């Protein structure tokens, strides 16, 4: 029906919560990022969660995504990054990994559905099982989520996951601060924004 991960947790503690009831979470690595742990945290969320667990990076080699998976035992790749096709590719069959590739859309756009045809041919460059579009303006969105599978993520709470679903028709939707106080995932606010994620 709906896919709903999770993104950016940092503790086996915020796992427990996210894995109640989401479909899938994430963990940031070698990344500028706030989000950011190291390899051994990383390696401690995904042997211990009941749900796939996205190794998520903005890393563009092929050598230090491979070095990343080995020392993670990740099975669930998230590219935030220009690594080349061939990268993913090769990943893929040395590894068995599942590919998640982050796609920017444009905060806003002249002509939408231009905009959504030059960025399918830009996914179709890249062999990835899933795509995840990265968020204002959700026309681009709505068009390619009606020609392929999309995750859609940007900005998602639970004032406005209903809207952006009913508009975007997507597969999935990814969050990460709309469900987070302090820094932290909170387990109201995940629970609200699963329940009415997968409610439209």
């Amino acid at each position: 029906h709906m896919f709903v991960k999770i993104c950016g947790i940092k503790s086996l503690e915020e796992l427990e919560i996210v894995e109640k009831h989401a479909d899938a979470t994430g963990v940031v690595v070698n990344s500028n990022s706030k989000r950011r742990i190291p390899l051994e945290k990383a390696r401690e969320i995904i042997e211990n969660s009941a749900i796939p667990v996205f190794l998520v990076s903005t890393m563009v080699g092929f050598s230090e995504w491979a070095m990343a998976i080995e020392r993670t035992g990740a099975q669930y790749i998230q590219v935030h990054s220009n690594a080349l096709p061939q990268t993913i590719d090769t990943l893929k069959k040395e590894f068995g990994v599942f590919v998640m590739k982050a796609f920017r859309v444009p905060t806003i756009s002249k002509n939408p559905e231009e905009d959504a045809n030059r960025l399918l041919s830009e996914i179709s460059r890249y062999n990835a099982d899933m795509v995840l579009l990265d968020t204002h303006d959700l026309r681009v969105s709505s068009l390619v989520a009606r020609k392929i599978p999309v995750i859609v993520a940007g900005g998602l709470n639970a004032e406005n996951v209903e809207e952006v679903i009913k508009v975007v028709k997507p597969y999935g939707v990814d969050v990460s601060s709309g469900v987070e106080k302090y820094g932290i995932k909170d387990p109201k606010l995940v629970e609200e924004f699963v329940r009415r994620a997968k409610n439209v």
